């Protein structure tokens, strides 16, 4: 998993914890619009269509700058079910980067407050 992106901290954050964050899909200098989804039971991931915030990638390609490493929220599966405005903490939830495409899912399982 090389393309792929990264938040420095992985657990013990806080409800929208900005830290600095690297990786991606590593394209170059391209736009990363970041996403948070929430891992549950793997069958159930409640993406946070809300992200908003866009990474930006770097030579490489590798995206470079802060993320909100959001806690709690109002997530969705995708078209069947809702998580709903909870905590995140208790699904693990993750950070990751997202294009204008919405490729395949994240894998940062980040342990938020």
């Amino acid at each position: 998993a090389a393309p792929t992106a990264t938040v420095t901290p992985s657990s013990g954050l806080s409800d929208g914890t900005v830290v600095k964050v690297a990786g991606a899909g590593l394209q170059a200098g391209t736009a990363y619009d970041v996403g948070q989804c929430a891992w549950v039971d793997t069958g159930v991931l409640a993406c946070n269509p809300a992200d908003f915030s866009s990474v930006t990638a770097d030579a490489n390609g590798s995206a470079s700058t802060s993320l909100t490493v959001r806690r709690s929220f109002e997530g969705f599966l995708f078209d069947g079910t809702r998580w709903g405005t909870v905590d995140c903490t208790t699904a693990a939830c993750q950070v990751g980067l997202s294009d204008a495409a919405g490729n395949g899912p994240e894998g940062v399982a980040i342990s938020f407050n």
